[PDB]
């Protein structure tokens, strides 16, 4: 599957694509503001994630440190990234069909559109200006908008016992952006894409 990557950000981001425990194909890479990097992802993925790290800096052999989203200061990521994220998600074959949503539980940083560039459905966007309007308490010092779990590290906003319920700050995420997981237990926002679907995730969309 090819997934082209677009920067339409006024700042340069560092793209990242992974799986959890491997990269998807070169796993991240330098786009500045306009830019296009196309990757492609093996058939089957399940649990693919696709972000952008923000304020990054890598020496010649590709380590370093981003200020949103650092996989293990690693440029090209082998491991999901550190919070605030927000997540292009996908599971790909997944007995005939694809399937993608766009989620804020690890907070967000960068808006992004997540559509499919073939036909059969919808694509779904969380653009809103959450950094911007972030509550006082889940802003993140070194930038974006953390999730409530990763601040407060509760049952209730880590969802650990598989019970909980809308609280008032994933009610913000959903109030920002509807068409994102807010919470752990939210009302699936998944689309159904044909299988084997290819797509495209934007930054800065608006």
């Amino acid at each position: 599957a090819t997934f082209e990557i677009v920067n339409r950000c006024s700042y340069t981001v560092w793209a990242a694509a992974s799986k959890g425990d491997a990269a998807l194909d070169a796993g991240g890479r330098q786009l500045n503001s306009g830019e296009s990097w196309t990757i492609n992802v093996e058939p089957g993925t399940n649990g693919g994630k696709i972000w952008a790290r923000t304020d990054c800096y890598f020496d010649d052999s590709g380590s370093g440190i981003c200020k949103t989203g650092d996989c293990g200061g690693l440029l090209r990521c082998k491991r999901f990234g550190r919070p605030p994220t927000t997540l292009a998600e996908f599971s790909l074959n997944q007995y005939g069909k694809d399937y993608i949503d766009i989620s804020n539980i690890k907070g967000f940083n960068v808006p992004m559109d997540f559509s499919p560039t073939t036909r059969g459905c919808r694509g779904v966007r969380c653009a809103a200006d959450i950094v911007g309007q972030c509550p006082a308490k889940l802003k993140a010092p070194g930038g974006g908008c953390n999730d409530a779990c990763t601040v407060f590290q509760t049952s209730e906003y880590c969802c650990t016992t598989g019970k909980c319920g809308p609280t008032e700050y994933s009610r913000f995420f959903k109030r920002l952006c509807p068409d994102a997981f807010s919470y752990v237990l939210d009302k699936p926002t998944t689309v159904t894409c044909p299988g084997s679907s290819n797509y495209r995730v934007t930054f800065c969309p608006t």
